[PDB]
């Protein structure tokens, strides 16, 4: 649907189709994302229940409705400041050896003749890394794999209520079980003025917000580098940093995000009424010809590359530096292991927001 995106960017960058508003151009998607006053992220009733949560009036509820992702400032900033430096440059420098050793370990498990790199590399890496950072027992990776499906970007589908109930029951129980054995990261959260439900929500967000997305970055990168035959060049010219950024732009793990109008507002030539949902197409903005010359092409050394794959504004992905580091080390170590790669079989996740692969079977020549 990238051709439909281009047509919309040209004729209706801000389009109303009866029920929701949709934005396709780079200029307007960025404007929406940055104007948090007009375009709110308070879509889960968080602000409305903050008083009763902090009072202990609400005792039970789905914890994932109360995270920094579904909040506007000042609440949003009060929450985010508790972990603003979790992925600081110094912290990541120190994690480099652990991340590199971990992917080398995962690569060691790959059978060159024919293996699934999503299963052996892309899925485990982010999970193992976040577990170390949070101080949660890696010995529960498989469970973590299951719970990663709960990431907020994923919308509902019929017949999942029982399955989801099971995961929530286990996940919540696990977090409550390890709230006081985590790193300073979780300690600061557990020792704040937040209600119990919010603490749960906060820890779950940090635990699952980047698993499927980071996995998708690695998978999408492997697919793009292979299909456009760039492995040789990337190693040769050391285009890892720029190439991964071009994968993020071209094959964004998250296709779009949503906002709700906080009052009548004019975006472009349109006046969006108060209380309307606005779908922001990150994938389309990333192809905007005005901002990305030859945007329909995968240019490995494209520079600069101001894509919106991690968002923009106050909710700009907290894990961006980590995701970038993990993916880079993954792709570097992988490239150093094979002389030729061949994609034998793939299976794509069936979702309109999360963009990635469920299976990626390849054959490698070490
Ligand atoms: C390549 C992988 C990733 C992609 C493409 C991705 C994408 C995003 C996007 C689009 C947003 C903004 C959502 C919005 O504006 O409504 C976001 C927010 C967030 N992401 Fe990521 N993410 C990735 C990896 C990670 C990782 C590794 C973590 C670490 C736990 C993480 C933690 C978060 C958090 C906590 C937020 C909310 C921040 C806030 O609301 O201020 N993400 N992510």
């Amino acid at each position: 649907m990238y051709d439909w995106f281009s047509e919309m960017r040209k004729k209706d960058p801000v389009y109303y189709d009866g029920n929701i508003w949709q934005v396709f151009s780079y200029r307007y998607t960025k404007e929406v994302l940055n104007n948090f006053s007009k375009f709110s992220s308070d879509l889960t009733g968080y602000h409305e229940r903050l008083e009763d949560l902090r009072n202990g009036k609400i005792r039970f509820d789905i914890p994932t409705r109360y995270t920094m992702l579904t909040s506007d400032p000042p609440l949003h900033d009060e929450l985010r400041s508790m972990s603003a430096d979790i992925f600081s440059p110094q912290k990541l420098q120190t994690l480099e050896t652990f991340i590199r050793e971990t992917t080398r370990s995962l690569l060691d498990s790959i059978d060159p003749r024919e293996d699934d790199i999503v299963k052996k590399l892309a899925v485990p890496l982010p999970i193992i890394v976040i577990s170390k950072i949070l101080g949660l027992p890696i010995e529960d990776k498989e469970k973590f794999k299951e719970w990663s499906d709960l990431v907020a970007f994923r919308l509902g589908k019929p017949g999942e209520i029982f399955e989801l109930g099971k995961k929530y029951l286990e996940l919540i129980g696990y977090v409550k079980d390890h709230l006081n054995s985590g790193t300073e990261v979780v300690s600061r959260v557990v020792n704040s003025n937040l209600s119990d439900i919010e603490k749960l929500g906060y820890i779950i967000l940090l635990l699952i917000a980047g698993n499927e997305t980071t996995t998708n970055l690695i998978s999408n990168s492997v697919i793009d580098f292979t299909r456009f035959n760039l492995w040789q060049r990337i190693r040769e010219e050391n285009l890892y940093l720029k190439a991964i950024e071009e994968a993020l732009r071209y094959s964004p793990p998250v296709m779009r995000t949503v906002r709700k109008t906080k009052e009548r507002v004019k975006l472009g030539d349109q006046t969006i009424e108060e209380g309307e949902y606005v779908r922001v197409w990150i994938a389309s903005a990333n192809r905007d010809e005005e901002v990305f010359h030859d945007g329909e092409k995968f240019i490995p050394d494209r520079n600069p590359n101001p894509h919106l794959s991690f968002g923009s504004g106050i909710h700009l992905c907290l894990g961006a530096p980590l995701a970038r580091l993990e993916a880079r080390i993954a792709i570097e170590e992988f490239s150093k292991r094979f002389r030729h790669i061949e994609i034998l079989d793939t299976e794509k996740v069936p979702n309109e927001v999360l963009n990635g692969y469920k299976r990626l079977v390849v054959r490698l020549k070490s």
